[PDB]
């Protein structure tokens, strides 16, 4: 049926991050960010290219690239390092892979691929 619309990576706010990023249906990579975070602005290229490929290649119904505004949405988890990249596997949604977030897609693949249960790589 219908496929595609706007923004590949599922930017799930803290409001739904427990419904989309915390879903055991697949491995979800949540990248906490902000609107003024120059870092996220550099991480988006990978989030749109990876997210798009993850949501439009051979895993669109599998490991999904998620995001959330750590400054626009009150998350239930604390963050000592802004931004952050938590990976909620499809089995370990209770002890995700909290991260700092870098500017590399290769590390992302190996991320949910070594951090993920689905091993999307």
């Amino acid at each position: 049926g219908p496929l595609g619309s706007e923004g590949p990576v599922t930017v799930v706010v803290a409001k739904n991050y427990n419904e989309i990023v915390l879903d055991d249906t697949k491995d979800v990579l949540i990248e906490f960010y902000a609107p003024w975070c120059g870092h996220c602005k550099a991480l988006a290229p990978k989030y749109e290219e990876l997210g798009a490929l993850y949501a439009k290649s051979e895993f669109k119904d599998r490991v999904v690239i998620a995001k959330v505004d750590a400054t626009a949405n009150d998350v239930p988890d604390e963050i000592q390092g802004f931004p952050t990249i938590k990976l909620y596997p499809a089995g370990a949604k209770g002890q995700p892979v909290t991260y700092s977030g870098s500017r590399t897609v290769e590390d992302l693949i190996k991320f949910i691929a070594e951090n993920g249960k689905y091993k999307a790589a």
